[PDB]
DNA sequence: TTGAATTTTGTTCAA
DNA sequence: TTGAACAAAATTCAA
């Protein structure tokens, strides 16, 4: 749940505020590989939803 | 729009393969017989037009 | 988790 | 507008 709020924070920064993973790494004081892994986790828990026509 | 309709269709097919089928941009290029850079551009075109929609929470 | 290695993506250039 | 080439962004691996 600490993990959860963080994946959400990473996701908003990435998809709503157009940040790169590195920008998000610095802004949250964590590694780029951790950003990658959270971004996958956000999509897994459906915090990030992708729908196609 | 008939050249546009071609682009829309090609765009939507690229997006499905990418986001539903988990294909690499390279794989999509093979299947649709187009350059990988063209795929990169089509995927962006699909997001711009709302063919793909990404929502957080 | 992260530092290193590897693979995938986006962009510039010339056409 | 498209594909070639390459720098760099993202992902995977090993620890």
């Amino acid at each position: 749940s600490e993990k959860q709020q963080l994946s959400i924070e990473a996701a908003r920064l990435y998809y709503q505020s157009d940040y790169s993973q590195q920008q998000i790494a610095e802004q949250l004081n964590i590694s780029r590989p951790t950003v990658s892994r959270l971004l996958q986790y956000a999509k897994e828990k459906g915090y990030v939803q992708i729908r196609v026509m």
